């Protein structure tokens, strides 16, 4: 569906790598619906007291892919100052969001699968922003 | 059923992304000017699937009828959109595939919505 | 006359969602943090559907009562939830006392405004 | 200082807000073909204002480098937003009130930057 909006858009999109635009914006979304998800399942842990860093941690890095992956799917007046300021923003969001929840990955298995779409969003976004 | 929950999720996030596409493909379309009510509904349906992935990843069973709320709005907006690009989608390939997206998601969400009741 | 209706609940959602997630971050940081996860969560979900409300109001090219009205009963009716659940720890913690105060105003404006439309 | 932070979030929910409406307006206007930078712009905007809002009520201090981040690319958002409204607002008084709503918002976020 990304790819076909992509291939459908009405002109040239300079010379971006739209395979791995399109793989960015499929990431940053698996990405939300991790963090989501692993903000949930910590905060119906009974030791939910301390997950809390986790939990407000995973909140910010869905709300900033959600985001991200908005910002990538225009191309209409493109302004690389914006998507690289937002791309930078992803990546450090989803470096942290991994740290963090690495961090609880052998006790939780829900914090063990948002570190893997983190680091797969982050390595995404600093593919992308290489690229352009 | 958690399987349906995050499928609907799942549909909802994309569905966000898009009718984001197609509001900005359209937007670069030069007859930009009869697209109007398909970008503004596009918008509208971004939003509200956005805020439903949101909703129903916390969803608990716990006041049900939160979920039941959001869910019909969603339903309610994609059906709108699909409508609206359903429209121009002999013309344009973008609202096609944002059409089938919209009328997925709006499956997804009516199925949830009966499934809790 | 919609528009004055309009422009408050826009304002009233904005304040909101402000509220919400301020309490949701205030209850976070409780050491009674366990027994406040149902406040948390029914936060995030006002201030996700208040934010997307104010943005469904604020547009008027194409505008389709449906889709406005469906907005608005989604949102009355979190802002009641939210409500509801603040309303129970406003006695121990003052920002579930604020943030009730802005549910119900905000849900008060959502109720007038779909009551005016439809 | 906790006040300039919630200042900080107000601001942005306020902006995106103002973004929202502009795109709308320019949406609504004959001249929608001469708009679409604007209204794109003022899209992103929005999305951009209204993560960083969520972003800036958790704040703990605790990884402030995805706050600083997250503040970085809001506003830079805001300048190019102002700046494109900017343009229109002799125009459209519209883009008037939204580029004087995205200014506001670059500088305060901005200045919260430099406080952290
Ligand atoms: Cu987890
Ligand atoms: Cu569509
Ligand atoms: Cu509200
Ligand atoms: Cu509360
Ligand atoms: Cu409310
Ligand atoms: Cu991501
Ligand atoms: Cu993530
Ligand atoms: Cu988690
Ligand atoms: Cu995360
Ligand atoms: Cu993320
Ligand atoms: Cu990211
Ligand atoms: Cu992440
Ligand atoms: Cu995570
Ligand atoms: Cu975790
Ligand atoms: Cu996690
Ligand atoms: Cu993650
Ligand atoms: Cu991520
Ligand atoms: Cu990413
Ligand atoms: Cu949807
Ligand atoms: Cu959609
Ligand atoms: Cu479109
Ligand atoms: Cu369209
Ligand atoms: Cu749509
Ligand atoms: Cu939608
Ligand atoms: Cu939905
Ligand atoms: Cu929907
Ligand atoms: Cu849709
Ligand atoms: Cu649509
Ligand atoms: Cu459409
Ligand atoms: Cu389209
Ligand atoms: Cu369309
Ligand atoms: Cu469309
Ligand atoms: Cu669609
Ligand atoms: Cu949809
Ligand atoms: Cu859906
Ligand atoms: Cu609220
Ligand atoms: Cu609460
Ligand atoms: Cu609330
Ligand atoms: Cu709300
Ligand atoms: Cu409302
Ligand atoms: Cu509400
Ligand atoms: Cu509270
Ligand atoms: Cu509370
Ligand atoms: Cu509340
Ligand atoms: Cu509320
Ligand atoms: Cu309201
Ligand atoms: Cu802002
Ligand atoms: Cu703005
Ligand atoms: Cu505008
Ligand atoms: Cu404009
Ligand atoms: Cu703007
Ligand atoms: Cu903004
Ligand atoms: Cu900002
Ligand atoms: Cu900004
Ligand atoms: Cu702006
Ligand atoms: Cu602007
Ligand atoms: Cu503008
Ligand atoms: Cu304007
Ligand atoms: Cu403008
Ligand atoms: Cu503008
Ligand atoms: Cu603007
Ligand atoms: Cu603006
Ligand atoms: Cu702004
Ligand atoms: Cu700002």
């Amino acid at each position: 569906t990304v790819n076909d909006l992509l291939r459908t858009y009405p002109a040239d999109l300079g010379g971006v790598d739209r395979e791995a635009m399109a793989r960015c914006i499929e990431e940053c979304l698996r990405c939300a619906q991790a963090c989501t998800a692993c903000a949930d399942a910590c905060l119906s842990e009974p030791t939910v007291a301390d997950l809390t860093k986790c939990i407000r941690t995973d909140m910010d890095c869905a709300d900033v892919c959600t985001a991200t992956a908005a910002v990538l799917s225009r191309h209409t007046g493109y302004d690389a100052n914006v998507t690289r300021a937002v791309l930078q923003a992803c990546a450090t969001v989803c470096a942290a969001c991994g740290d963090e929840c690495a961090r609880h990955a052998g006790m939780h298995e829900h914090c063990r699968v948002c570190a893997e779409a983190c680091r797969s969003c982050e390595q995404a976004c600093q593919e992308l922003l290489a690229g352009l």
